[PDB]
């Protein structure tokens, strides 16, 4: 099969290298420190020893490192020998950066597609891994068939930094749901009550996750009917929240910020509207 | 059955009212604001005149307002009625305020039951009615049976604030979900991302097993970091130099940020983010 090049082999690196392998292609691989590859090299990985010799092996070479000043460390040494490759960047980092990535490609002769794994390496080269994938739409046609050895791609737009953009704003929603359960735990757990007893309820307050697309319909349509719930509504219940957690002793800036927000809002009169209206005041810096 | 009393016929108050009259019970209604009741009277339901005759005329009162200081303004002429009845609060409000209405009621003679519902009007009556209740537990056994109409009970304890507690704790987290969805929707938005286009992806990062393990580590005080609370702090700045690029606001996820700071100032930065939980404790 194609020839591929792995370029960085910390836990999800080694992960792709694997995938890559179990596909059939023949897969060169590369890390800066040392002593990483050996289960890949008993599956067929051929270790290269410097990052040029690594990216002039393959049509193909995927970069999976921390961030990308890391993936530009690496690879300015062989940003020449990219010529006529291309640079398939599974790094994640900001839209921003995925586009400057492009363009240096592009300088240095190279085509570029920005990639961003959405799962964890164990879940790479199977049918849950959702890889997404922005850039020129003719390169991922060209390369889908590689990139399949490693999951399920998802070609998004010819933005470089659309990729990203997905990314960030996946992990924004992750990571902002992750900080509301933590600080539901902490309030029931000032009582005494075990996590353990709150999170069959907690399951239960996202019953079906159809809200995602209830509410999109509304941002879509710029109408947000206050019908039922109201903002102001809304915003009396997270008093309660605030009052409740300083009186059981948790600490209240995240509800106070979720305030804010709705706050915004209703400053602007969407007193009446619903939640979903406080999009109209996230899209203001 | 049982003959019930519901004061508030706000959409609530009208479906609970309808609920109990559903399941045989003699059901007398009441509210502030007159003409909402019909389709409750043509059902059965009695519309009392005053709230002191509606306290007066069953042995379980059922009061489901916008906020304590509602219900404390609209059954204060019947406090003296309240005597050897069960006033089972259903208004949502702050647990300290339930810990109040059950001693104002006990001074009144009254037992009293915190409730807190969980799912909107139309799930009322329903198997996915979930209500929770608080209170003695004796006051509970007595009117298990008629508070079955309302759906699915949940006796959470004795504490007459533990059913608004947990009512606040799953807000908290539905509120603070939302905001976060909104923003990851303005974030995708900014390049011209259809919030329908994002609600598929968004559903499947939601797949809901965080919840249960992460209890675990929170009840073993054990936060194992592989994922470390470091590593998310820098995809959280990603989030913000992104959002503020891409021209959305930024208060929400920087309040995120500073959460990760005071648990990394604290020394957790190589735990788990779950180790939040001790800077929010
Ligand atoms: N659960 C996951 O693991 C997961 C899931 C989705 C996406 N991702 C993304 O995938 C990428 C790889 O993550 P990971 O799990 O492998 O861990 P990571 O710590 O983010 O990246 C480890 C790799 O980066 C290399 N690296 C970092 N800084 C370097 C530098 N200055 N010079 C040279 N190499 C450098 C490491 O080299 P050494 O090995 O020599 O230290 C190693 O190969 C990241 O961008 C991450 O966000 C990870
Ligand atoms: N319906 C839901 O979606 C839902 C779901 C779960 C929990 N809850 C909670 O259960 C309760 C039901 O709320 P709701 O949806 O029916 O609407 P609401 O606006 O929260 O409650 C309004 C009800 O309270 C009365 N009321 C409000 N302020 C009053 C005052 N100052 N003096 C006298 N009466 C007053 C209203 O009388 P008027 O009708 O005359 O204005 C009406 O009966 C609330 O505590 C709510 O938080 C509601």
């Amino acid at each position: 099969n194609t020839p591929v090049t792995v370029i960085g082999l910390g836990p999800m690196g080694r992960a792709l290298a694997g995938a890559f392998l179990a596909a059939g292609h023949p897969t060169t691989v590369w890390n800066r420190t040392p002593g990483k590859a050996d289960a890949l090299v008993a599956r067929g990985a051929v270790r290269a020893a410097t990052v040029a010799e690594a990216v002039a092996a393959s049509p193909l070479v995927v970069v999976c490192v921390t961030d990308y000043d890391a993936m530009r460390a690496i690879l300015e040494p062989a940003a020449d020998a990219l010529a006529g490759r291309v640079l398939v960047n599974l790094t994640s980092d900001t839209p921003e950066r995925a586009r400057e990535a492009a363009a240096w490609a592009a300088e240095h002769g190279a085509d570029y597609l920005d990639g961003a794994i959405m799962v964890p390496p164990p879940m790479i080269g199977t049918p849950e891994a959702l890889i997404f994938y922005s850039g020129p739409r003719e390169v991922f046609e060209a390369h889908r068939a590689t990139l399949a050895a490693l999951g399920g791609s998802t070609y998004l737009g010819e933005d470089p930094g659309l990729a990203a953009l997905y990314d960030v704003a996946l992990l924004d929603l992750f990571w902002t749901t992750m900080s509301g359960y933590l600080h539901a735990a902490a309030l029931v757990g000032s009582e005494g009550v075990p996590a353990a007893e709150f999170a069959p309820f907690a399951t239960a307050i996202f019953d079906s996750l159809s809200f995602l697309e209830e509410m999109a319909e509304q941002i879509d349509a710029g109408e947000y009917p206050g019908d039922e719930s109201t903002l102001a509504m809304n915003a009396a219940g997270i008093d309660h929240i605030i009052h409740a957690s300083r009186a059981q002793g948790i600490d209240t800036a995240l509800p106070e910020a979720v305030k804010a927000l709705a706050e915004r809002a209703i400053a602007a009169g969407h007193g009446e509207d619903s939640f979903t209206s406080v999009i109209e005041v996230l899209r203001k810096p």
